[PDB]
C-alpha cells in the first residue's frame, strides 16, 4: 500500500503525512495509502478515488479545490512512500492535456500516457524514486495520474497529483 509523496499527491496532502494541507479528502485523511482497485480501472469521475468507497471527496474537481505543486516541464523526480512493500508489476504515469477542464470530473481520455516502468516482480524499498518526462508543451494546472501495479494481487494503487506547470 502506498502513495506518491513528491510532488505530494492529492491524498497525501490531505493526510497527516502531508501536513493536512488539502481539505475534505474523505478516507484519505486517515488512509492515503489505501486507494486500491483492480488494474485497468479508469472510471470517469472516479479516477482520484479509484471508485473506492469513502474516497469520493477526492473526485471533486474545481480550479481552486486542490493544492497544486509548482513544477517545470522536462524530467520530474517522483517519489512513492510505501506502507506495505509488495512485489511490483509496473508503474504507469499519465498527465492531463493542455485545455482539460479543471471544473469537470476527471476522464482518462483527457490524459496522455507519459511513462511505463517495469517493476520486474521485485520488492521495492519503502521509498521509491523514479523520473518521468513532463511534456514540454504543458503549462498551468495539470493532474498527474500515477499507478502502482502490484505483482501478486490483481490490484493497483492510484494516485492523482495536482501540479502547476510553469
Amino acid at each position: 500500500h502506498g502513495y506518491v509523496a513528491s510532488p505530494g499527491s492529492r491524498a497525501f496532502f490531505g493526510s497527516s503525512a502531508g501536513g493536512n494541507l488539502n481539505t475534505n479528502v474523505g478516507r484519505a485523511q486517515w488512509e492515503p495509502q489505501s486507494i486500491e482497485a483492480p488494474k485497468n480501472t479508469f472510471i470517469t469521475g472516479k479516477l482520484a478515488s479509484a471508485g473506492v468507497s469513502g474516497f469520493e471527496p477526492l473526485d471533486e474537481q474545481t480550479a481552486t479545490r486542490w493544492h497544486k505543486t509548482n513544477i517545470t516541464t522536462g524530467p520530474l523526480d517522483i517519489t512513492w512512500n510505501l506502507t506495505a512493500q509488495h512485489r511490483t508489476a509496473s508503474w504507469d504515469y499519465y498527465i492531463t492535456k493542455n485545455g482539460w477542464n479543471p471544473n469537470q470530473p476527471l476522464d482518462i481520455k483527457n490524459f496522455d500516457k507519459i511513462a511505463s516502468i517495469d517493476g520486474k516482480q521485485e520488492v521495492p524499498n519503502k521509498v521509491v524514486k523514479q523520473t518521468i518526462n513532463i511534456p514540454t508543451d504543458r503549462k498551468g494546472y495539470h493532474v498527474i495520474y500515477a499507478v502502482w501495479g502490484i505483482g501478486d494481487t490483481v490490484n493497483a494503487f492510484y494516485q492523482a497529483i495536482d501540479v502547476n506547470i510553469q
